[PDB]
């Protein structure tokens, strides 16, 4: 009878996933309070652990910070990271991690679709092979992404490639909308961009993210996290949200995020349309 307080983070994907959770619950007649786009990670995390939120989408790899377990190898594996934060949040905070999306919202490289399809580039390993075969390549990226040891140099080391100076366009202070745009219109001959794994502009501006099978970056997979006492009152909501989040792979999230961020569709309507199309509402 007491309404379920549904939240999310302020960003595009937060708006999308928060509205998805809210509308799934509403379609089952569950009483709700709309607190979508409440704040940043620490604000929503503080809110759910204080009871100001009952459920919101959180990202698996953030378990590294929640449990002071930075540099644990588990966060570099999608399944191991999920299971780890799920176990820890249950026992320590009575927070239940539901089904995670198969997507990984983390740093990667996105390549122009034409170049990716022509050269069969799916993963960062494919990219490395293409480069060592003399493939034409120029990456737009932030100075930070280029220099930080855990960013481009980590990809380079793990996948065995090296970008020369003429294969880089350094853009001072991000952000990925700008680097993606550079590849999209081939600025200074750029054909690839620094991007996040579920970036809306990747879909809208005609790029394709590369996968990270080696697990160089920690995995940030979004999942509903719900207070145990609330799940206790509506146990069925795990079942409701399972096929929904199972369907959210990277390309799907890129398209939905693009609808909102690039083309200015209402996040509420984008969520509603998706749920209706897939037949969950």
């Amino acid at each position: 009878a007491s309404p379920v307080k549904v939240g999310s983070k302020i960003d595009t994907e937060g708006a999308l996933l928060g509205n998805i959770i809210l509308q799934v619950l509403e379609s089952h007649g569950v009483p709700t309070v709309n607190k979508v786009q409440l704040g940043t990670t620490p604000v929503v995390r503080g809110a759910i652990t204080s009871g100001e939120l009952d459920i919101y989408p959180e990202y698996t790899g953030n378990g590294a910070f929640f449990f002071k377990d930075e540099n644990d190898a588990a966060w570099k594996n999608a399944q191991q990271g999920y299971e780890k934060v799920k176990k820890l949040d249950s026992e320590h905070n009575k927070l239940i991690w539901l089904t995670p999306a198969p997507a990984n919202n983390t740093w990667t490289i996105a390549v122009r679709q034409d170049v990716a399809e022509k050269n069969k580039l799916t993963s960062l390993a494919d990219l490395s092979r293409y480069l060592q075969e003399g493939g034409t390549f120029k990456l737009a990226a932030s100075a930070e992404f280029i220099e930080r040891a855990d960013a481009l140099p980590a990809f380079e080391k793990a996948y065995g490639f090296k970008l020369g100076q003429d294969q880089l366009l350094s853009l001072a202070g991000g952000d990925t909308a700008v680097t993606i745009k550079a590849a999209a219109q081939q600025t200074s001959g750029v054909n690839a961009a620094m991007a996040y794994g579920t970036d809306g502009p990747v879909a809208a501006l005609g790029l394709q993210t590369l996968s990270d099978p080696q697990g160089v970056q920690p995995i940030y997979a979004p999942a509903p996290v719900v207070r145990e006492s609330v799940l206790r009152e509506y146990p069925q909501m795990a079942q409701w949200l399972q096929p929904v989040f199972a369907s959210l792979d990277a390309k799907t999230l890129q398209q939905l995020n693009a609808s909102i961020a690039v083309e200015g569709l209402d996040a509420k309507k984008v969520a509603a349309d998706y749920l209706k199309q897939k037949g969950w509402t």
